């Protein structure tokens, strides 16, 4: 195989790694780097060429082209350039200081969390999802960890990541739509099941779907059984929670678009330090 991308040479010229890994997984480790030049930080994603027997350098490809596509939503995080080398081709990615939105998520860090907050991330990540919608990209895998902050203290903005699957109109179960458990088609519905979960765990610090074991929590994402208690909700708004329940439906065709949810009454907010005009 021939390399497309920037040598590894001009890469080590340019950059160089920290040591902070930022993630793992089986066939990407996403690190730190730093330009020699300005001193600006980025996020290097090394993804493996190679996998499972496969060659996949097309679908790297494919990715790369939907992150260029987006490359003037604000929402969505920003591709600055790549390289290549035997086995691997590197994103160098825009810097997300803030972490993902996951970590606002757990009962850890969430008396610093105002309901003020959680309105303006959800109509941020409604936004790119919009935008994204409106060009026929579907992102397939829009779990809170897919969600980054610009910063968190104070809390900045959202970057949406990792579009690697990413399609036209067998993960983590618990984020899993039902119609993919049901193999349907892709839907532009199935990122709307995932903004109503995202919003379900900044407002009560749960999981709506987990079980025991995986058995359980299909179970629980085919029947909808999302826990609506008092207990649960005895803090979360009737507005808040309408939101949810209108994207936690278990027929695709039957959840608001993102253009109808970020209408939604619960969003709409008047910002104190503007003179409004009746
Ligand atoms: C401080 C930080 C903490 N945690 C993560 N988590 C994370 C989540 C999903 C993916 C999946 C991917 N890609 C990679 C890392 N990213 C961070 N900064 C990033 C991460 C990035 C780009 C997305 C890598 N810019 N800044
Ligand atoms: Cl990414």
């Amino acid at each position: 195989e021939n390399l497309y991308f920037q040598s590894m040479e001009n890469f080590n010229n340019f950059y160089i790694l920290t040591s902070k890994e930022l993630g793992r997984g089986k066939f990407a480790v996403v690190r730190q780097c730093i330009s020699k030049s300005t001193g600006q930080e980025y996020a290097a994603k090394f993804l493996k060429k190679r996998r499972r027997g496969q060659d996949c350098r097309a679908e790297i490809l494919h990715e790369i082209a939907v992150l260029e596509l987006a490359k003037s939503c604000p929402r969505v995080i920003n591709l600055h350039e790549v390289y290549e080398n035997t086995s691997e081709i590197i994103l160098i990615l825009e810097y997300a200081a803030g972490g993902e939105i996951f970590s606002l998520c757990l009962p850890e860090l969430a008396e610093m969390v105002s309901e003020n907050d959680v309105i303006r991330l959800i109509k941020q990540i409604l936004e790119g999802v919009y935008y994204l919608h409106q060009n026929n990209i579907v992102h397939l895998d829009l779990k809170p960890q897919n969600i980054l902050l610009s910063s968190i203290y104070p809390l900045g903005d959202i970057k949406i990541v990792d579009f690697g699957m990413s399609r036209k109109i067998m993960g983590t179960p618990e984020y899993l739509a039902p119609e993919i458990l049901n193999y349907d088609p892709i839907t532009t519905a199935t990122d709307m099941w995932n903004i109503g979960i995202i919003a379900y765990m900044l407002l009560t610090h749960t999981s709506p779907f987990v079980g025991e074991d995986n058995q359980e929590t299909y179970l629980n994402i085919s029947q909808v059984n999302v826990d609506y208690s008092e207990e649960t909700f005895s803090s979360v708004s009737q507005l808040a929670t309408d939101f949810i329940q209108s994207l936690l439906v278990k027929n695709p065709e039957k959840r608001p678009t993102a253009e109808i949810c970020l209408s939604h009454s619960w969003l709409q907010q008047w910002d104190f330090e503007n003179l409004f005009h009746p």
